[PDB]
């Protein structure tokens, strides 16, 4: 009743990568390697790189799912709060309850698991554009970490899985996420707290 978060490169050497966006007050998405934590504003583009050592088979897919980080909340489905699930912000593909969306990919599919009720969004693997060495998926997080009746200040993890055409596991990586108004300030604060 809890998805695994164990990092697993698998046969294709799968792992994530993040840009270096800095901590200026204006930054909208910034990743802390020291915390393995992405800080982002509500509904803003979060570029996540996908890296492999070798090409996975045709029909391989990449799925994203959120879980609560704290063990005492891990069995609770992460969903949008009672306010945001009712706001008129649909993109025509993502169900209004889903926290994580993929931006700019008409082949994205959204799953409400019939057994666990967890939400996820999955896209087909596509090779990098000519001249690039990795593929980037653009995610959006559709609720603040602080939203009452939803995440309610509880930290979450995003689990990214590489899957075969039947959904079997080929690779896994993960990162913590805080969705907040000032990601640059919050990253600096939490990195300072860690250094102390
Ligand atoms: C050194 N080799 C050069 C040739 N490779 C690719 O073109 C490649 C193919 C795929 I499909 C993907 N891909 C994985 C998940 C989503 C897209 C990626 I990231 C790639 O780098 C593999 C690595
Ligand atoms: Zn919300």
């Amino acid at each position: 009743s809890v998805p695994s978060q164990k990092t697993y490169q698998g046969s294709y050497g799968f792992r994530l990568g993040f840009l270096h966006s800095g901590t200026a007050k204006s930054v909208t998405c910034t990743y802390s390697p020291a915390l393995n934590k992405l800080f982002c504003q509500l509904a803003k583009t979060c570029p996540v790189q996908l890296w492999v050592d070798s090409t996975p088979p045709p029909g391989t897919r990449v799925r994203a799912m959120a879980i609560y980080k704290q063990s005492q909340h891990m069995t609770e489905v992460v969903r949008r709060c009672p306010h945001h699930e009712r706001c008129s912000d649909s993109d025509g593909l993502a169900p209004p309850q889903h926290l994580i969306r993929v931006e700019g990919n008409l082949r994205a599919e959204y799953l409400d698991d019939r057994n666990t009720f967890r939400h996820s969004v999955v896209v087909p693997c596509e090779p990098p554009e000519v001249g690039s060495d990795c593929t980037t998926i653009h995610y959006n997080y559709m609720c603040y970490s602080s939203c009452m009746g939803g995440m309610n200040r509880r930290p979450i993890l995003t689990i990214i899985t590489l899957e075969d055409s039947s959904g079997n596991l080929l690779g896994r990586d993960s990162f913590e996420v805080r969705v907040c108004a000032c990601p640059g300030r919050d990253r600096r604060t939490e990195e300072e707290n860690l250094r102390k």
